[PDB]
Order: structure tokens, then C-alpha cells, then sequence
């Protein structure tokens, strides 16, 4: 008798009960000295026993991977208690349309499945990681889908039961249809730039989930921050340990708020190989410093935990899935949803230091109820959640800010008209006409931000800060911005957004148009 997994109301279930995937990225054979994709493959049991046990005490219930485990490695997972999201090493840079590569992939995957289908710890297969957009233009979208369909199908027959999705990047693969997959999944990174400066992290991602069709569970497959001594750009690289531990937390909430029902924070331990030399901890190589664990010197096989690890541990102990922070509620009944580890014996919610909800938790896991509020007019509220343990000692505080009311109300809204509208072949030069309907009591602030993200690699393309000082009086704020269209830009994410305040409650308002060049995206691009 083995785990049964079904997805409905957009949640993983595990033998009937909702399961919230509290995962971490993990990669064996990547200690200082090692390169995982270059070295002769070894199981590495002795270190896996150490790591898995750490990841257990670390507060997680799942591990996410990029590369397929052997049978011997699976056994150690299976035994651990931990769930697995297993990546299949399909080189992103290969010609997906090359028959030889397809055949090798079919044969490789089939060999893994032949043993992996006896390990019920596997709760998701990731079919590929970070497929790049120029690449897919070159080898054709047709090739890309046909592969995914081959691979998906093979896994369905080969390991029946188990969701298949891909680890696509939110910031370059926003345009991509994922309806062929059993789950929506994205690698999410918040560098307050391009799309994530316009919409903000929560809404950006949330809007992909909404464009996707809100018909399947949504998970994050990566998110985090590098603590390199130097190097990178903006938030990408060169964060302090404080900033890392604090962004990981600001990521979590924001992504749940976007509606994720599974989380894979990025990377247990550093990997000195990611920056060019397995034996050097390059000081200006961001990729080498993503770990929650860091190695001391070349000789260290173990590492020690950075601050982020203790913060993540503690924060995971009681998750609020609803209400979502920065949610708007035109009602007096607030859906409540928690996932609680076995240590949370009580949960209370306060508003202005008065109790409005108080449930004693009898069993762990998912748990739903309702909160009654009494909002006057339009009322921002910080709801203040408190998780208690057996001795009745608070172990987590977390606050959810809502903007609530008993009746409907207007918000200001921002919409954009983009040139060309439909087909980038229609001109060399683009425009974004932003338009902001203001609303009284709602205060716009600082700077409207514009972004014509041209998808060229990781390059986030043009951006702009437009002051609206001189238009505050007006009901309708307007702004026309131009951009050179690159010849080799295949798709673009035109967006704009501005911050908005009501009392203590701030949120961005924004719009987004994803526009293509000719019909190259006919297959791979999201429909409807
Ligand atoms: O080392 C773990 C795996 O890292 C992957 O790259 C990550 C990207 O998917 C993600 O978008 O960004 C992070 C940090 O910015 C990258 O580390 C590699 O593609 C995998 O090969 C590797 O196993």
C-alpha cells in the first residue's frame, strides 16, 4: 500500500489529506572540490545521511533536485522520511528536435523510472530546468513541446500516480504554456527589477497563475539570494547574511500570497563549482554563494548553517495560506487556512490587541476555518497571528495586512496600451502609454515604473522612472514612453506599475502585456 496523490482544488493531496510541500533545493556531489555534472558519478551515501538528517531538523519535508538519483540514493531518501521532487537532467542547451537526443532521453528516463517507480517518496518529476528563450526560438517551440510531451507521457506510463511539471524561470519563461504539465511551476527571484519592479513579486507571479488558468496546483521550484563578497548586480549577488535571511522570508510569504501550495527555497549548501573552478570560492561569483550552509575551506565536507537557516526553520513551523497578505476583502467573513507542524498546539489572531480568533490545534497539518471582522468604511487591518506550543509559549508571530470592507469599493487602476499591440514585426520602435485612474482616499506615491523586458537572456531590457508630481491633482494620469525594439527580441513583457497607500496598507497597481514577434510562439506560447 503506497502513497496516493491527487490534485484538486489546486492542492497536492497525500492519501486524501492536503500536503503543503515544505521543500529545499538539494544537490549532492557539490561540496568544495566537486563538480556534479563533470565528475564520475558516485552515490555519496555517507554525506547524504548527514545532509538529509540536517534537512529534517531544518524543518523541511521534501527535497528538490536537478539530476536523477540512483536506486541506492533513493533508498536512503525513502528511509529518511523525506519526500522527493526529482529533476531529470535534460541538458537545456541540446537540440530538443534532434532525434538522437530524444532517443537518448527516452532511454535514460525509462531506465530511471524502471527502479524509481518502487519509491513512493517521489511526489513530483521535474522534466527540465530553465529553458532559455533564444534557444527555443533557434531549435523551434515545436521541438520543445514535442519533447515535453514525449517525456511527460513516458513518466505517466512509467511511474503512474506522480505529477510531472518543469522548473521554468518566471522572469524569462512568463510567456510559456504549462498547460501540458500536471502542475504549474516556476523558479521565482525577486530582484525588484523588470517585471518585479512594476508588479511586485506577489502580483507578478500571481498574474502568471491567473493567466495560467487557476486550474492546477502552483509550486515554486526555486527562490533565494546570494551572499557573495562581491559581484553580480543589484540584489543578484552581494547580499549580507541579514539580507539573505530576510529576503528568503519575504519571498516565502509573497509566493504563498501568489497562491503557491508548494515551496522549494533555493539551495541547502553552496557549490564552488557553479562559478568556474570547483576548488576556488570565487569572491565575485554569485552562483557560488546561494547556500543556507557554507563551507569553511576546501577541506570542509560538512559546513555550518548561515542565519537564514534558523529563520526559515522557525518560520515554517506555522504557515498562513489564507488570508493572504495584501489581499482585499469586500466581505465580513475571511477564509483562514493554516499548515502547522506538530509543535503548534494553539493559534490566536489579534487585531488592535483584542482576540478575534482562538483555535486549539488538535491534529497537525492543514486546517481551515473562518475569521469574522467588523470593518468600518474601508479599513486597513494588520491581523496579528500567534502560534503557541504545548507550554503555551509563542513560537511564531506573523502579521497579515488586508484592506477590508462590508460593501464593494473602487480602487485606482492602471492600464497600458502598447505599440505594436500584436506583432513586433510591425515596427522598430515601441511605446507604452500608461493610464492611471485615481481614486480619492487612495494615495499614489513616488514613481510609476515602466519595463519593456525584451527577454534577451537575463537582460531585463529598458526601464524608466516617471515622476507624476505635476499630475497629482488630476483624475486621469497619463504617460507615454518609447523604446527601441531589438531585432533579435522574440517576445516582450511590457509592464508598468505604481505603489498605492491606504492607511498602513500599501500595494502596487499594474498592467502587463506579453507580445510576440511573428508566429514563432505558435506552439510553446500560452493560449487563450
Ligand atoms: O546547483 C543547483 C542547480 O542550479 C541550477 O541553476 C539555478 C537556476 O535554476 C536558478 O534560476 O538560479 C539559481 C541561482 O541564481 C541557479 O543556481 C542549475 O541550472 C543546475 O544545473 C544546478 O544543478
Amino acid at each position: 500500500s503506497k502513497t496516493k496523490i491527487e490534485l484538486k482544488d489546486n492542492w497536492y493531496h497525500l492519501d486524501g489529506e492536503k500536503y503543503f510541500i515544505k521543500a529545499i533545493g538539494y544537490e549532492i556531489g557539490a561540496r568544495p572540490g566537486q563538480a556534479p555534472y563533470e565528475d564520475e558519478r558516485k552515490d555519496e551515501l555517507e554525506l547524504m545521511k548527514f545532509d538529509l538528517e540536517n534537512i529534517k531538523e531544518g524543518g523541511y519535508n521534501t527535497i528538490r533536485t536537478w539530476s536523477q538519483y540512483s536506486e541506492n540514493q533513493l533508498k536512503l531518501v525513502q528511509e529518511s522520511g523525506l519526500k522527493l521532487i526529482m529533476g531529470i537532467d535534460i541538458k537545456p542547451e541540446e537540440d530538443y528536435g534532434d532525434p538522437e537526443f530524444v532517443k537518448d532521453s527516452e532511454i535514460e528516463l525509462k531506465r530511471v523510472l524502471n527502479y524509481a517507480k518502487k519509491y513512493d517518496c517521489i511526489i513530483t518529476y521535474l522534466v527540465i530546468n530553465e529553458p532559455q528563450t533564444d534557444h527555443i526560438h533557434s531549435v523551434t517551440g515545436k521541438a520543445f513541446v514535442d519533447l515535453m510531451n514525449t517525456l511527460i507521457n513516458i513518466i505517466h506510463k512509467g511511474h503512474p500516480g506522480i505529477p510531472v511539471t518543469l522548473s521554468a524561470n518566471a522572469m524569462i519563461s512568463d510567456y510559456m504554456d504549462e498547460s501540458i504539465f500536471d502542475v504549474y511551476a516556476y523558479n521565482c527571484y525577486d530582484h525588484n527589477e523588470g517585471q518585479t519592479a512594476t508588479m511586485g513579486f506577489k502580483d507578478y507571479i500571481k498574474g502568471l497563475n491567473e493567466l495560467n488558468g487557476l486550474d492546477k496546483p502552483f509550486i515554486t521550484t526555486e527562490f533565494g539570494y546570494s551572499v557573495s563578497p562581491e559581484g553580480g548586480n543589484g540584489q543578484y549577488g552581494s547580499n549580507t547574511l541579514k539580507q539573505q535571511s530576510d529576503g528568503l522570508i519575504s519571498n516565502y510569504r509573497d509566493l504563498i500570497d501568489a497562491g503557491a501550495v508548494g515551496m522549494c527555497p533555493f539551495y541547502y549548501a553552496d557549490g564552488w563549482w557553479k562559478g568556474g573552478e570547483k576548488s576556488d570560492h570565487s569572491l565575485n561569483q554569485p552562483e557560488e554563494w546561494f547556500g543556507f550552509w557554507g563551507y569553511s575551506d576546501l577541506n570542509d565536507k560538512y559546513g555550518t548553517p548561515r542565519p537564514v537557516w534558523f529563520a526559515m526553520r522557525d518560520y515554517m513551523k506555522g504557515l498562513i495560506i489564507s488570508p493572504k497578505n495584501k489581499s482585499i476583502h469586500t466581505n465580513t467573513k475571511i477564509p483562514l487556512e493554516l499548515y502547522n507542524d506538530k509543535d503548534v498546539k494553539k493559534v490566536v489572531v489579534k487585531f488592535r490587541d483584542k482576540v478575534i480568533y482562538s483555535k486549539n490545534i488538535t491534529s497537525e497539518g492543514y486546517m481551515a476555518d473562518e475569521l469574522t471582522i467588523d470593518p468600518v468604511g474601508i479599513e486597513d487591518m494588520e491581523l496579528a497571528f500567534e502560534f503557541y506550543d504545548s507550554d503555551n509559549k509563542i513560537i511564531k508571530n506573523e502579521s497579515i495586512n488586508i484592506l477590508a470592507s462590508k460593501t464593494a469599493f473602487e480602487l485606482p487602476e492602471l492600464t497600458i496600451e502598447v505599440t505594436p499591440e500584436k506583432d513586433l514585426n510591425e515596427g522598430k520602435i515601441a511605446s507604452i502609454k500608461t493610464k492611471i485612474e485615481t481614486s480619492e482616499n487612495f494615495t499614489l506615491l513616488d514613481d510609476l515604473k515602466i519595463s519593456y523586458n525584451t527577454h534577451l537572456g537575463w537582460a531585463i531590457g529598458s526601464q524608466a522612472s516617471v515622476s507624476i508630481s505635476d499630475q497629482l491633482d488630476k483624475k486621469i494620469i497619463t504617460s507615454e514612453n518609447f523604446f527601441n525594439i531589438p531585432d533579435n527580441c522574440w517576445v516582450v513583457n511590457a509592464s508598468a506599475g505604481i505603489s498605492v497607500r491606504y492607511g498602513k496598507f500599501t500595494f502596487k497597481i499594474h498592467d502587463q502585456k506579453i507580445i510576440y514577434r511573428g508566429d514563432w510562439a505558435k506552439e510553446v506560447g500560452r493560449k487563450l
